[PDB]
């Protein structure tokens, strides 16, 4: 028994046909088949939720980035794109990627090639693949930073499709303008019987893989990436000289469940061992590999590998897994404490020049604060990065640039961290509605007003306007601001309700649980007056509200909310 997306890709000769011919139909929109390939491709077909009556079809493109990395003429093509083909708009995500809504089905063609030859791509930036790999987002030139980001770029190298099709239908399949040897060897080896030598695909082929497949990378401490949300996670592990000498690995996190259904749900990914540098590639097509022929493809709810490791448990995943590496992981490492870092604003590269952090609420950048950061970027001929907080980095800043940098963004709007609520620096919202084919309620609409109610709250209660917490909104259960390792979290489950999660930590080291279900809109100061109030009298020294959570249960902080 298989899905319905299994025999899409099957038949559709490496993610070609009928996407192929539903490209130039005279239709707004494209068929079934087609809506599921083209996500290979990078790209969504969308309909606007807002506007009643009609299909207002309209295709969302997202691109490739490997550890947010955006040359700086991917970003002026891309911000130029987004005012002549889009809605005026770029958004970044928390995977450190654009996307860019509302372009019509007869430009998108024009688009993607435009991606194309500026230096970007779209491929796999959706579909059953892998994703766009993190990596730490800030331009620091230290040996381990540099080293997770190379690795980072490797394994997003590895892991792309090798069939043609993306350059057949978006560039007529002409060549466009070197992957390092290790890359290629990893990919060409078969000595574990990982590879289909004869396929179009030797690593995915014909059915690539059961889902989408996230990893990220980081060096010790560096929290950045929420590694415990990827379905890989992969450290940097040095000697005391700060010289790499090989990785820590973690496997099976997922944020993805639905409400009401409780054989679904987020996941920590384990400890799963350490391999010496030259075997990371290997070691991750291994784990892929095994992800490849042993995720379930009959029903897509429980195809991510936190299931199969859910189901088999992390011993008898790690030695399948040793069977497509050829040998055995080494134990896991001991590791410092994990740190959340920001990287906003003004910090040194370590080779003479700045970098500077934009703090960009949603990552929604458009009106003035859009035209202001493309003035700067193009003026200086800037590379920039995209964090998985959904914020930009302006790399490779001269001293003198400062001043003039500084005027120029404040005069947008856009604020240094020290001038913003600290609610907001750490807070996130996906996209949701209006564009969002599974929101069920706003969160990227509705998160900014929910900020200031917080503040409110705070200021009622007494708590210091430095003091924060961590809050992450969804507009549905499929997690994609990360919201279950919120210290506050709230998922849409109903028109105008959230579930509010707790127990999630600065860090983003624990994983939250459900407090309470369909917390309607108007009354969400009901539930926060009481927490907050307890935790303003009642917390240790310095105690984070997550923390305080996990120490206190559920049954205690209900109580509280139920008395007040
Ligand atoms: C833009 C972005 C959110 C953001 O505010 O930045 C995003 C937006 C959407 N995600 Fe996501 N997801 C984004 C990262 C995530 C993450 C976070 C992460 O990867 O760290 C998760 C949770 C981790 C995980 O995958 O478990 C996430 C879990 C989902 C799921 C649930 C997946 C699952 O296996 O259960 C879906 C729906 C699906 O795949 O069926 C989904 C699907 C969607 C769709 C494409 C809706 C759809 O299927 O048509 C989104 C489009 C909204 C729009 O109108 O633009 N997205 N999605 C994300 C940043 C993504 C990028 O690749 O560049
Ligand atoms: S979490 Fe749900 S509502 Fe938000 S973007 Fe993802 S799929 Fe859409
Ligand atoms: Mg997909
Ligand atoms: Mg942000």
């Amino acid at each position: 028994k298989r899905s319905k997306v299994e025999i899409i890709k099957e038949k559709s000769n490496f993610l070609r046909y009928p996407l192929n011919e539903e490209l130039v139909s005279e239709a707004p929109n494209i068929n079934e088949s087609a809506v599921q390939l083209i996500k290979f491709h990078g790209s969504y077909q969308q309909t606007d939720r807002d506007v009643r009556g009609q299909k207002n079809y309209s295709f969302m493109l997202r691109t490739k980035n490997p550890c947010g990395k955006v040359p700086n003429q991917l970003y002026l093509a891309m911000d130029t794109l987004a005012d002549e083909f889009g809605i005026g708009t770029l958004r970044l995500t928390t995977r450190q990627t654009f996307q860019l809504h509302g372009v019509l089905k007869k430009n998108l063609k024009t688009v993607l090639s435009t991606v194309i030859k500026n230096m970007g791509s779209t491929l796999g930036a959706c579909g059953d693949l892998n994703r766009n790999v993190l990596a730490p987002a800030a331009p620091y030139v230290k040996k381990d930073i540099l080293f997770a980001q190379q690795t980072a770029e490797n394994i997003a190298a590895l892991l792309t499709p090798q069939s043609g099709a993306y350059y057949d239908l978006w560039v007529d399949g002409e060549k466009i303008m070197e992957e390092p040897p290790e890359v290629t060897k990893a990919r060409n080896d078969n000595s574990h019987g990982t590879n289909f030598p004869d396929s179009p695909e030797p690593i995915y082929g014909t059915q690539y893989l059961p889902r989408k497949f996230k990893v990220a990378v980081t060096a010790a401490g560096d929290n950045s990436v929420d590694i415990l949300t990827n379905d890989i996670g992969v450290v940097v592990v040095s000697d005391d000289a700060g010289e790499p000498i090989g990785f820590n690995i973690y496997v099976g996190g997922g944020m993805g469940r639905t409400h009401r259904v409780e054989t679904t749900f987020p996941r920590l990914a384990d400890p799963l061992g350490y391999v010496p540098k030259e075997d990371i590639l290997y070691a991750i097509k291994a784990i892929v590999v095994t992800q490849r022929e042993n995720g379930r493809r009959d029903d897509r709810k429980y195809s991510r590998m936190k299931y199969m490791i859910d189901r088999w448990g992390i011993d008898r995943f790690r030695a399948e897994v040793e069977k497509y590496y050829g040998k055995k992981f080494e134990s896991f490492r001991p590791l410092p404490e994990w740190q959340f870092n920001s990287y906003l604003g003004w910090q040194e590269q370590g080779d003479g020049k700045l970098f500077y952090g934009v703090h960009v609420d949603n990552g929604r950048v458009g009106g003035q604060a859009k035209k202001t950061l493309r003035e700067i970027i193009e003026k200086y001929n800037l590379d920039v990065s995209i964090t998985p907080n959904q914020n930009l980095i302006l790399c490779g800043i001269d001293q003198a640039w400062r001043e003039p940098i500084t005027t120029a963004l404040a005069q947008a709007g856009l604020l240094e961290p020290k001038d913003v609520d600290p609610l907001n620096l750490t807070a996130m919202a996906c996209p949701a509605l209006p564009l969002c084919p599974l929101a069920q309620t706003e969160a990227e609409r509705g998160i900014l007003p929910i900020l200031k109610r917080i503040r409110a709250v705070f200021n009622k209660v007494g708590i210091k306007d430095s003091e924060s917490v961590v809050v992450r909104i969804t507009g549905c259960p499929n997690g994609c601001a990360r919201p279950y390792m919120a210290e506050l979290g709230f998922v849409g489950d109903g028109p105008k309700s959230y579930q509010i999660w707790l127990g999630g930590t600065p860090n983003q080291s624990t994983l939250a649980e459900s407090f309470m279900d369909k917390v309607k809109l108007d009354d969400i100061e009901k539930v926060l007056e009481p927490l907050f109030t307890y935790w303003n009298g009642t917390r240790q020294e310095g105690e984070s509200f997550g923390s305080f959570t996990n120490r206190t249960g559920f049954d205690k902080l209900k109580e509280v909310v139920n008395k007040w």
